[PDB]
């Protein structure tokens, strides 16, 4: 509908060296804003998560791929923007823990309650809390869970599982790590077991590896989780081709795609940032991954398939899309990997926006779980940590730094960060909010009880 | 009668450990946002700058001072938010320079043109461009310029001075670094000298030192600039009581407050962050700076006095307020200084909002020139840089890290950052914009030609 608009052009108007040439706006937005506000109920919800995608990561990625005066057709097109907080809680004391992990953050938007790092779908008292997927499902809507990581990973895992520790991937690990959740100790089961129970109509991602573990107890005891899956009515697919065959997805024949043993492959490769790399070493240009594959769906691809199959439900749908790898490449101090996964996500955002634009009753939300390590610094910067200089699209050099861990892994950060939305109820992300608010915002737009 | 609502309370609504207690919203925001949209003209403009105050610096200060679930009654209360980019240009190539200084950034917002780091009121070709202040004055509007740094520093300087280098504080430095601007070589002058010609109605801050230099030429050759200003009819005050006593400020009786030889005293004392400081050292608790004085007006005080004086103007006013020390103490790796300076800013913001709420035709802007070093990390972090643990309001420990420079100074950072606003034309800050767009936004809002 021309009704609800999106930002079509927020790129620099003309000559950046000229007066007004770097402007992103062409006029007054008061009208456009007014036209972007609606209190009408959302039919569908599409939630796009860039793991570790703070403002720094978004900026670094635009600078490189689109130029400083560039514009992300996906990411940057959402008209309603704000800043949200995502601190976690300390388990013993219930006091704030300023820097969160993806387990606690994902638990917050999915169930509306703060938790401790490590936790999936449980409060600090280790008490379960229904998730937005379980609720929408209960309400009879179609549910989708898509990611580029292993599906046991914290991010997607939070919509479907309740464990006291994100490490409880399969039975083997649960029994050890989460004994109270272990199927044999009377628990609800491991992350994978719980995923299977949940039954979203569409689930696409990696982590096929744990689907090889074997049930210790229950009905499917002694079989492989994968085996239990087909046993359960589930349709399994492992490549683009097959994923494309799929004409229908639902509770009868829910869909489960396992495109990789672990995380799906990264789009771009580059060297790892090194100490004084922006000085001692030359500017880098990122190399697309020759080992990415025509048979592996891109995220924008799982996204479009997900939308087509979930859109066949007349009551509506809930969809969660995760761009997993941003956070993981940030940890590895790999600019090229971190950047490409941001660009990968933008493509999916575009698909989601396109659908919402025409559909008209769709709420699209784009955000991150927490902030990361990456910073953009001056080119002649002499940093204590890991640095790298990059040749951007503007023909200039950009330098990225990761200086918050002497360890082998760059740490997350607690800075508040961008949240953007388009469609009905999107005004609920404007200004300062908390990660938990997102739950109530979503459940409220759909009218979930 | 606040036609347009400001956000009265977005602190966590209840018990942070319980379902929905960490929420900052109490309901749907649609109607309130709708109520924040107006395209009526703006009588006045109050622009508040926290130098180097990125989203990280804000989060950090809130956690410390108000708690994670806290809310800055000033800073966090502006209902229309977005993110803005502030890259500068490379003088020679004209290509983007990812990390700006304060000089080129304030030039951006004050003239609508991008320029090279170090430049004030001039473009890459060193051409001069009229400033939003000079233009307001020209239209008959009352003008103000308040800052906690020396008045010759880039932020305030940019509004009334045009020079090739930011270093050109007074006659002596200008002759050496800005030979083209030097009074004696037929130039327009040094920063202080043009500041004096600019004749803003209200100018309050530090930098008294440079006023002890003597003109090298012109009508006031051989007299100090202090005398020249007295000679030119400026009202000079240097203490809080002298300032309070002021009843008038206009083109006839311009006001000049010089409250510190250099920069004004910082609000809180604390030790410098250090290597492995969060491990090898006990947690720090900020303490008020005894020097902060009673003879010294605070940022909130000057902001109040300036609005009073400026408000007298029928046509209206444009006022810039700078919390300068946030950036400075960030370069210094001093969390208490940095945070204290952000708290100071919040108080100045509250004053501006109170008046604006009242007046009804005032546009209030809160943003920063660029991003900075500061990162919030896990308590157990083992960082290559400077860290420090802090005892927050929540009775918990927060660790701050500075790791982008092996130099004495920590660096500015390239990330886009929060921009927020309240009042008529406030919508122009939502979504993604450029710093230069702000120039155009204040121009149209005040109806300038
Ligand atoms: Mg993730
Ligand atoms: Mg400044
Ligand atoms: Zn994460
Ligand atoms: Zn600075």
């Amino acid at each position: 509908t021309p009704e609800m608009p999106v930002l079509e052009n927020r790129a620099a108007q003309g000559d950046i060296t000229a007066p007004g040439g770097a402007r992103r706006l062409t006029g007054d937005q008061t009208a456009a804003l007014r036209d972007s506000l609606s209190d009408k109920p959302a039919k569908n919800i599409i939630l796009l998560i860039g793991d570790g995608m703070g403002d720094s990561e978004i900026t670094a990625a635009r600078n490189y791929a689109e130029g400083a005066g560039g514009f992300f057709k996906g990411i940057d097109a959402l008209p309603l923007t704000g800043q949200y907080t995502h601190y976690a809680l300390n388990k013993k004391t219930g006091k704030p823990d300023y820097v969160t992990d993806s387990a606690a953050s994902a638990t917050a938007w999915s169930t509306g309650v703060k938790t401790y790092n490590g936790a999936l779908g449980v409060d600090i008292h280790e008490k379960d809390h229904p998730t937005i997927l379980e609720m929408a499902k209960a309400a009879g809507l179609a549910t989708g869970n898509v990611s580029t990581a292993e599906l046991q990973d914290a991010t997607p895992a939070a919509l479907v599982a309740h464990v006291t520790s994100r490490k409880c991937y399969g039975p083997s690990a649960t029994s050890e790590k989460c004994p109270g959740n272990a199927l044999e100790k009377g628990g609800k089961g491991s992350i994978t077991e719980q995923l299977l129970n949940a039954r979203a109509d569409v689930t696409l991602g990696g982590g096929a590896k744990t689907f090889a573990e074997t049930a210790t107890a229950g009905e499917w005891q002694g079989k492989t989780l994968r085996e239990q899956a087909q046993a359960r009515g589930y349709q399994l697919v492992s490549d683009a081709a097959s994923l494309n065959s799929v004409t229908e997805a639902n509770q009868q024949k829910p869909l489960l795609g396992l495109f990789a043993d672990g995380n799906m492959p990264v789009r771009w490769l580059g060297p790892k940032a090194t100490y004084h790399g922006n000085i001692d070493k030359p500017a880098v240009t990122c190399t697309p991954n020759p080992q990415r594959n025509d048979s592996v769906p891109t995220l924008a691809q799982m996204t479009d398939k997900a939308i087509e199959l979930l859109s066949k439900n007349e009551k509506g749908f809930f969809l969660q899309v995760e761009g997993a790898s941003i956070d993981k490449q940030d940890h590895a101090a790999n600019p090229c990997g971190q950047i490409g996964e941001t660009v990968d996500l933008d493509e999916a955002v575009q698909r989601a926006l396109e659908f919402a634009k025409k559909e008209g009753n769709t709420l699209v939300i784009v955000t991150a779980d927490h902030a990361h390590a990456s910073q953009i610094v001056a080119p002649d910067t002499k940093a204590p940590g890991l640095t790298q200089a990059l040749n951007t699209k503007d023909g200039a050099v950009m330098v990225m730094s990761y200086g918050n861990s002497e360890e082998d892994s760059q740490e997350h950060t607690g800075s508040q960060l961008r949240i953007a939305a388009y469609g009905p109820h999107a005004a609920n992300v404007v200004g300062l909010t908390d990660q938990t608010d997102l739950f109530y915002t979503m459940k409220a737009a759909l009218g979930l009880k």
